[PDB]
């Protein structure tokens, strides 16, 4: 890890929600020190600015200077901003540079097409994660473009691993991770807000009903990344016959529970291949 | 390290492992102080404690002679039959610590009291995360309860999971959501990742995926002093993927449904609670 | 203590809208009415008879409207902004700065005709809503392409005046207009709704429905006083098993969140179909 | 320059929220308001602490402090409250009871087997005091003077809306304005949600959102017209807003908020059959 980090510097191309949060994860977990990082950005009158700049994280507004002063140059703007980005820093780009973009519904071909109009062969990689980072239980999947090095995936898995679980896929699974743990965590805070909604509604003061419902969720999740056996069996362990939990699980099943949650995934990927469609 | 302890468990099915389980993998007990009775000597979460080097025995007293702290880890509609059975065996030194769901102080200190007075009692409601130590658990202290007994359970308790003191009437609605909460997250997980599978996913990604992806969340709260609401909006991008997914989850009412599933838990737990007080 | 002591404030339309800002202007006190003039076709509607009264110049004719006039509010139908352009474009001056508050309509399509008659118009495009006529409006406004810097700055200053006021992007106005330009309608609707449960319940119509306006009204400046999520506001209301978490589930269980964004939604959808409709 | 006396029986949201309201209007020192909880670690307690109120886990100690009273604690608590200050309440004394469903009749009995003609007053109020800009009514109780009603009407004026009513309205009341921040809240958020997933930033949305229904309010508290009418003038023919307001119909957006007042009324009602 030393070799590929002890010199190795880091740019993002954004300074919002998620350059915060990779940014603190990845300082959070010692890989890389705050002031080897730089965000540019047109807007300096944001809460993830004033986050990262008291980080030790250096901005800038100008995002040919982000290019120049980065290995490893981290894409975190909307997918529509993406071609106008590169069209403006494409002739910038040398061949140090491993371009991560980490917009969903923005293929590599895309990218490596605008890029290679200025210098053959742009090392680009595409990543999906989500704002766990910032506490290092991100979910990230990446995918090598046609120039990537073989290094350049091995690095990309380590940078990512430390801040969370990290694996390869295939180009063509990145917009279902999207929708999936990419936009997961949204679904996971409004869960969260209802169930303390519920002890609350059932007697409990909101501060520790938040703190229990987390807790519980949290250690589930964690039950099943430690067992072996299927989600219907944990959940059969826990429902003894005509008691409390069967009981509320009807009322889950009831109200198409986990017809909402597939809807969900479904429909964050269907936004996310329209939005491709608008630009392509 | 509580090395002087003996612990039993009344009972020794799924909430017995996974104490055990977690309490010898945090080391706060050796798996040979640990004693658990049932039965059933052929069942499969016997089989489990046996592997672990749990001693066990089909004869509750002697689990109630090898105890200092005892668990009582049965059905609740067994707890009667249980406090029957050795309430006479209940000695000056045994901390009672009942994980049955439902079950009142009051109705466990009655039973016992019938046999010697001053019953220390203990109710405690757990779950089944503290078998990888991500528990979360609440106990209210009894009647003759010393204060060195509740701080010893909180310590016990806090080495496999979160653990507060509560007002025991707060325990029925925390068994709604953190208790039978592991069983909510594993359906929403099932689904999660079916909708993974529908677009595409390989299935065992697909589980990993999601389950990393809520507990991520989850610890992003426990970690944060921010509202869920606005953990929330940093994820939703103006116009993102994201916003639009938690419109279709609005538009089935997701929310409602979620406190339906405490609610309909917590008010079971009083319904059996009442059959058995009548 | 702000006065524009040499602006000539111009309305082409005489309906709400030109009457809500004229009423907010006025009682602001940064215009004197008889520096206001309107035109309306119909010299007999209910807002014309509410201007007369204020003191504010009326006329037919709208070619007078834009003699008197340096800054002209567009207060008309979107679908009659066309036609207002063809018939004065003619008369636009270069101290003239034409402001349109018609929902949809692009600063593309009026410099586009105004400029045939002569280069360089100075538009700007305003989204406000009605409650300007109490000095509580809501205003975004963007700035076309010949507009100069304190173009921008007097609009916000006059604007400012009546509500709250920001410059923003025009791509974002069509979504203002769902959200605060339709707004005071969800209100009025739910006012309406609050006040027939008030009644259910017992309690007389009048008293009902100053206690909803009322609790509605402290309960938007409290947001807004306040740096906290609405959410953290709404669970210091809600005790735990107390009357309100049992109210605010039955709200839950109705889909009271997305029928608000569904209501957002259409209203910045519908508004996107006239202007496809009107640019085809 | 009346140099009342305040006490709160309880130091949480409601306390803070009116301690709040009526130092910023400057009808009482801070320091001349004095709270009481057997929890001094809330939030609510921390921030009456930095206003410079007085604070004490012992509630005869705000008794003896107080000329007026509130009783600012969950319903539930109310006579274990009353059984044991009622011995200290003296013949100066004004007892505001503000929690919800707790009739006078049942406050006056617990009092009256102390002290004879306690004076004792309902109100119902709700957190939008913190900005002065509360909705609140009051009812008098059987010994209250018609000076104990004018002193309240004039104290609770300060921090918003103000008007006495019979006391068979106050549940009522509870349902529509005392729960009602609540309901614009959860309002508020939602509308956010819909500027969001139309292309505005999330910061920009909420403000315009709360402009929006602040200056709503406001033209129908300054307004004789229907709300209906009100309506009409915002809805254009074929326009974005009359397209908005359909989809709102067909989710039945208005009967689920005439379902919310009537089960905050419903579930105050079987509280108090609960506690009698
Ligand atoms: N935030 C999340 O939860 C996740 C986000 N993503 C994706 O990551 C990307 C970034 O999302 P967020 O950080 O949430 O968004 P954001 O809106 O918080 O941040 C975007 C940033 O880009 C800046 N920007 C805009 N135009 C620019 C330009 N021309 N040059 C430089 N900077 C410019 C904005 O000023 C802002 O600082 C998006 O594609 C999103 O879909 C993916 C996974 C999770
Ligand atoms: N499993 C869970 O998710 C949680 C369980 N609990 C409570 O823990 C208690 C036990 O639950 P589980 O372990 O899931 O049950 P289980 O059904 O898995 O195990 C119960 C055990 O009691 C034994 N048993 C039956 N009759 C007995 C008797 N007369 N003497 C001794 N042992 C006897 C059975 O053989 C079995 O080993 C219940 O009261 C439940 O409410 C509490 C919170 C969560
Ligand atoms: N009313 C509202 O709530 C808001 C309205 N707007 C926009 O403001 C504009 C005007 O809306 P309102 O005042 O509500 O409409 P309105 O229907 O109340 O008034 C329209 C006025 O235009 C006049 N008019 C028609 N043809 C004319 C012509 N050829 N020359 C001059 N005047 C003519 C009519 O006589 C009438 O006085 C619309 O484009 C609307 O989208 C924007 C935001 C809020
Ligand atoms: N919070 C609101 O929005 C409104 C609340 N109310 C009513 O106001 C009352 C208080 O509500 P909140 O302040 O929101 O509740 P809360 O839970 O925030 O405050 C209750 C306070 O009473 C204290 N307390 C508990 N037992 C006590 C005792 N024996 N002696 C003294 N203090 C004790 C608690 O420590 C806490 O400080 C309730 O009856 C509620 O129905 C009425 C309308 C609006």
């Amino acid at each position: 890890e030393n070799l590929y980090f002890q010199s190795m510097s880091v740019g993002f191309i954004g300074a919002g929600q998620l350059a915060f949060a990779l940014a603190k994860g990845f300082t959070a977990a010692g890989v890389l020190a705050a002031h080897k990082i730089m965000a540019s950005s047109p807007d300096m009158d944001l809460a993830t600015v004033s986050a990262l700049r008291k980080m030790g994280v250096k901005l800038t507004p100008h995002n040919k200077e982000t290019v120049q002063h980065s290995d490893v140059l981290f894409l975190a703007v909307k997918p529509h901003i993406i071609p106008f980005i590169l069209d403006e820093i494409g002739a910038d780009i040398e061949d140090r540079h491993i371009v991560v973009s980490c917009a969903a519904g923005v293929t590599i071909s895309s990218i490596e097409k605008k890029l290679s109009a200025f210098r053959p062969a742009p090392r680009v990689i595409r990543c999906m994660t989500n704002t766990p980072v910032v506490v290092r239980e991100g979910a990230t999947v990446y995918a090598t473009g046609t120039h990537a090095q073989v290094e350049d995936g091995r690095l990309m898995e380590q940078l990512l691993s430390s801040v969370g679980f990290c694996t390869e896929v295939e180009e063509d699974l990145i917009d279902a991770v999207m929708g999936l743990s990419g936009s997961g965590p949204a679904y996971a805070f409004t869960a969260l807000d209802a169930l303390a909604d519920g002890g609350v509604k059932m007697g409990l003061p909101r501060r520790l009903a938040v703190r229990l419902g987390a807790q519980a969720l949290l250690g589930a999740a964690k039950m099943l990344l430690h067992s072996e056996q299927h989600p219907g069996q944990l959940k059969d362990n826990v429902s003894s016959p005509g008691g409390a939990t069967i009981h509320a699980l009807h009322v889950l099943e009831s109200g198409g529970f986990r017809s909402l949650l597939i809807n969900a995934v479904e429909a964050s990927c269907i936004r996310t291949r329209e939005l491709q469609s608008m630009a392509d």
